[PDB]
């Protein structure tokens, strides 16, 4: 039914066996083989949107590998010219379904790195991700990123992060920043986000493990105003007895109820669980 809290899951759908994350070995990165993997990923994206419209999921995170190696210097064709018509069509479908699309580049995308080549590769991956959202016409699309490593000194790390992203107009249209379980708490991310003029994604599990001085309610109250559109929040539960921050197969009733009770208002909740669409 119709709830003020909308739900999503990331990358793939276990029920369908549909995924947006097919890739290949660099040795196999021919135009032919890449076009084949991309076509499968795009076919599965469509399957997922349609599944989501029937099963009440309004959010979906598209895998980084949708177009495998798109941002790699050896990518063999103009993927934007190849796919712009198809992405416009899929994006129109997603909007017609009232679905919100996002992307979450991985741990290796580090704009605050002091290594120029890591920065360049990271920005390339962000530009690909932002362009994809643009091609899909994802109005309120989200491109979620952690602040990355502290590289020995947090103040200089955050300075490089901001300085290396400030001129990235298209990336900043979608970018939102997320707290983590070790390095950057909600209060720290709010400061970074304010500097770049972007929203803050609160991750409930990361917050529980690294709360700083804030209860969940106050974290969410502070993060809410950073969004022009509906806030996005991440909900996960701890995979019992694994590394802190590892995601359980299914979110617990207790974590879901804690979030529901703490939310200051309507929001979009990305369920991060190994069970994907079965994760809540
Ligand atoms: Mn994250
Ligand atoms: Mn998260
Ligand atoms: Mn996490």
């Amino acid at each position: 039914g119709r709830h003020m809290i909308r739900l999503g899951y990331p990358c793939e759908n276990l029920t369908l066996g549909a995924t947006t994350n097919r890739t290949l070995r660099l040795a196999h990165l021919t135009e032919e083989r890449v076009r084949e993997k991309a076509a499968e990923n795009l076919r599965d994206l469509e399957r997922i949107l349609r599944f989501n419209a029937d099963h009440g999921f309004a959010l979906f995170r598209i895998g980084q590998h949708l177009i495998p190696f798109a941002s790699h210097p050896l990518f063999p064709y103009d993927w934007e010219g190849a796919y712009e018509e198809e992405l416009a069509r899929l994006g129109a479908l997603a909007r017609a379904f009232g679905q919100r699309l996002s992307m979450h580049p991985g741990q290796y995308v580090n704009p605050g790195s002091p290594d120029p080549e890591v920065v360049e590769r990271s920005l390339a991956e962000l530009r690909y991700s932002a362009r994809l959202l643009s091609l899909l016409g994802a109005e309120d699309g989200v491109l979620v990123l952690h602040l990355g490593g502290a590289y020995g000194e947090k103040g200089k790390a955050l300075r490089r992060f901001v300085e290396n992203l400030r001129g990235e107009e298209e990336v900043l249209r979608y970018l939102a920043l997320e707290n983590d379980e070790r390095l950057w708490n909600v209060e720290e991310v709010l400061k970074a986000a304010e500097a770049l003029g972007v929203p803050v994604v609160v991750d409930t599990l990361h917050h529980a493990l690294n709360p700083g001085r804030l209860p969940l309610e106050e974290a969410l109250r502070l993060a809410f105003p950073t969004w022009r559109g509906r806030p996005k929040v991440h909900l996960a539960s701890q995979d019992p007895k694994k590394r802190p921050g590892a995601h359980a197969f299914r979110v617990t009733r207790e974590d879901w109820e804690r979030l529901l009770s703490a939310l200051p208002g309507p929001a979009d909740v990305m369920v991060e669980a190994k069970g994907k669409e079965q994760g809540l």
